């Protein structure tokens, strides 16, 4: 893609402990599985590319990106070592996207959305077996 875009983040590192566990399967079957085809999910499906959206501050203002492309692949590639590095990941781009735009703006109200729904999984996030 563009120079002026960043690399995304990080999917596959030999050198970053990972292991799978139950609840990191839960958040690739269920959660993101029911986030991934929520009607206002699109926007979220991979990096903001600030240059077509012709946003050029964007990466001076988010300088940690994430979106749920990112995510999937960290889940389908066993990237993450727990539970607790996946929903980080979740937050990241939920709250990046209230830093940086404005309260009750279409892609706030999206974000809202999904989040609303991600609690709800993850309030079912099954003990660790
Ligand atoms: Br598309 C998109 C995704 C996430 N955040 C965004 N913020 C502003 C404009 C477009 C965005
Ligand atoms: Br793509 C895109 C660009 C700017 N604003 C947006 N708001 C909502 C959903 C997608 C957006």
């Amino acid at each position: 893609g563009s120079h002026m875009n960043p690399p995304p983040p990080e999917t596959s590192n030999p050198n970053k402990p990972k292991r799978q566990t139950n609840q990191l399967q839960y958040l690739l079957r269920v959660v993101l599985k029911t986030l991934w085809k929520h009607q206002f999910a699109w926007p979220f499906q991979q990096p903001v590319d600030a240059v077509k959206l012709n946003l050029p501050d964007y990466y001076k203002i988010i300088k940690t990106p994430m979106d749920m492309g990112t995510i999937k692949k960290r889940l389908e590639n066993n990237y993450y070592w727990n539970a607790q590095e996946c929903i980080q990941d979740f937050n990241t781009m939920f709250t990046n996207c209230y830093i940086y735009n404005k309260p009750g703006d279409d892609i706030v109200l999206m974000a809202e959305a999904l989040e609303k729904l991600f609690l709800q999984k993850i309030n079912e996030l099954p003990t660790e077996e």
